[PDB]
């Protein structure tokens, strides 16, 4: 029988965003670019801040929302880490890239996050899946 | 304590692939394209076959392997579904796109899969994370 | 005043494709996946064939078609080259990746192609722009 | 019988005078150097559309082989208020460009492939772009 993967808490993120800029609107769908302006990252094995990035989203009247984002985390001790997100909002899949010797274990991680309280859409908790 | 998401079995995939074509070999890294030639998909709420697609991979001597693939599933009842995979191999994150009325719930799904036995790398089991 | 780049003929492609599989049709757009099953490449630097690849296309309600493809050329001498196409159909922009010593000048090339006859769309001529 | 390949036409489309954040290198290894860089603003000019760049991000990889590949997205807001997504892909210093807008005035750009490069390579933030068709 299929055995599920384990889940281990990885980090929380409290992000700030500029207003979306809609560039392609039809009556049932809007596509936008949104600047990721900052935020704090906090987990057991790393922490830091978001220096910047961009999200591209497509939001349907049917309730679907697809988003793709790249942003960079700089850790407390100075490592730079690219975060690549792809999301069926509010569920977010995450990959990471860094050459930092202390953080390059993230290169092999698939993570997943969602806001624990949808009232507060920009506070997310993420989990390592494996 | 953060609450983890739930995991629900979504589908298995037994995929066939052509040999990789390595186009860029550099210090301790190879980048390749691989054709996805076919495969069977079996889950509680959908099933079908893989019509085709492509995987792009970057494999490092350091053990990291990043891959990104697109392939199309045609269900038994005739729906066409795009699968978008992104992976820190052997861990695979998945998104779906279809306008089929019976299967468009998948548009809101983030799934995750891995081979249950790495002996048989092309048989994977995937889970809906939410 | 602005001075334009120069154009030199790079190669032609006579491509074969599988069926177009439409996976997402709605009022805003029609989205399909299509396999590249083969093809003949001919140019001053090399002849070769298309090993395989995949194209994703979106036809908007507005009429415009945007396509994004990846495919692999293998030259007659066995070198592999990744071709990354992005198109405002029928105008195709092209980027390349190969570590082959004979052909690695392609890494630095931006190319552009289009079918000389729009009722014979699988034959295209491509130009190096710089 | 065979016809000789004939080239497309080039028409000047726009210039961009861009401002950028710091280049944040996240992955340095023997094979390549990978960075993320914010686009903080910029002036868009030319005969077809003018405006400013609202924001965007560029990802670049410099390989050991000497190639520099970059991929960027940024948003132009024109002087009259239309939003246009610009998708760039580059074998630096040569830049290919695609556009997305639903603006009625500017949606001709949806059918455009453009190409640009800095006319002065020691001023990398000023580029001139051409419509190819």
């Amino acid at each position: 029988r299929p055995t599920p993967p384990n889940l281990e808490f990885l980090f929380s993120a409290n992000l700030t965003k500029g207003p979306a800029y809609i560039y392609d609107q039809s009556d049932a769908q809007i596509k936008a670019l949104q600047t990721l302006t900052g935020g704090i990252i906090a987990g057991p094995n790393f922490d830091g801040t978001v220096i910047g990035g961009t999200a591209l989203s497509t939001r349907g009247a049917d309730g679907t929302i697809r988003a793709d984002a790249h942003y960079l985390i700089q850790t407390s001790d100075g490592a730079n880490i690219l975060v690549t997100e792809s999301a069926a909002i509010p569920y977010v899949a995450v990959l990471f890239d860094t050459s930092s010797e202390k953080y390059n274990w993230l290169n092999n991680v698939t993570a997943w996050g969602t806001p624990p309280n949808l009232n507060e859409i920009n506070f997310l908790e993420y989990w390592q899946i494996e």
